[PDB]
């Protein structure tokens, strides 16, 4: 049948931000971040049961995990990690830490996004046994994994355990890269995302492309971020395009093109990040939403979604 996902991250910074968001357009939620403290504790700094709360009540379907470290961690938190998975023995009182958070905040799964320095040695095995622990109780396992980078310590079992992955197709240039000054997220690139995890044994279906709500500004030195949000409101002829001067984002017709890619290509769409978004007209996850509707996809089946499916 014709079906997608549409998997939103919503940072706990964005939690005020929550009534303007279409959750009826999503099919999966992602509370974006938690992390473990010093003792083994998983810390999520937000009131996480007031908005599953109001999101459960916009759309009752929908499927909501927590996500696990983030792009950005501090050094603490990342040597945390590294001491609670990296030896087999620091691992079983953490993953039920992690089990438990689940529970007690009536959540439908995980999703891992450690990223880059932090997939360390622990990674495999920590995700094998959070499989298991979670399979058994019936959850999802996700992860967030970098565009076209397979990072040696992911072997293939745990890469294979994830109920799908999120391709994390944007980036491919930043602050981090301050003379490569071009687009962080094109077509080309999310197209080259895709068949690399293909290339990886990953199934068409176990696939999610992310796209960016945000870009980045070149013009100087020090590179700054702008979300589309904030882009329309310098003005809504910039809706419809990719850049302006040495600010790259990714604006409706290229949002467009990459729904029409994914629907032939993989299982669904992943946003990062829901609340930069221009709420309304303009909205890019509206467009994606439209989009999946025009070409008979069912995604939420709400909001006009999924009519004749």
């Amino acid at each position: 049948s014709k079906k997608a996902r549409v998997v939103g991250y919503l940072s706990a910074d964005s939690f005020d931000k929550i009534t303007s968001i279409e959750f009826c357009k999503l099919t999966h939620l992602n509370i974006a971040f938690a992390n473990p403290d010093k003792n083994g504790n998983l810390v999520f700094d937000g009131d996480i049961d007031a908005v599953t709360k109001y999101v459960r009540s916009v759309n009752s379907n929908i499927v909501i995990s927590i996500s696990l470290a983030g792009g950005v961690i501090s050094t603490e938190q990342a040597a945390n990690w590294s001491l609670l998975i990296d030896k087999p023995e620091n691992r079983p009182a953490f993953m039920q830490n992690i089990s438990k958070f689940v529970t007690d905040h009536n959540l439908d799964g995980v999703d891992v996004d450690l990223e880059w320095d932090a997939v360390t040695s622990g990674y495999s095995g920590f995700v094998v046994e959070l499989r298991k622990e979670l399979t058994d109780r019936k959850k999802l396992l996700t992860a967030a994994l970098p565009n076209n980078t397979r990072f040696v310590n992911i072997n293939s079992e745990a890469l294979n355990a994830f109920d799908f992955i999120n391709i994390m197709a944007y980036d491919s240039t930043g602050p981090w890269s301050p003379n490569k000054i071009e687009q962080h997220s094109s077509f080309e690139f999310a197209k080259e995302g895709v068949e690399f995890w293909k290339k990886q044994n990953v199934p068409s279906e176990k696939l999610t492309l992310g796209v960016p709500f945000y870009g980045y500004n070149f013009t100087y030195p020090e590179v700054t971020s702008s979300t589309f949000g904030e882009i329309i409101q310098a003005g809504t002829q910039f809706a419809d395009q990719d850049e302006i001067g040495k600010i790259y984002y990714n604006g409706r017709p290229t949002i467009l093109k990459k729904v029409e890619y994914a629907s032939q290509n993989t299982g669904g769409i992943m946003i990062w990040e829901l609340a930069q978004d221009s709420f309304g007209e303009y909205s890019l996850l509206e467009v994606i939403h439209k989009k999946y509707t025009d070409l008979k996809y069912k995604t939420s089946g709400m909001c006009g979604n999924a009519h004749h499916h």
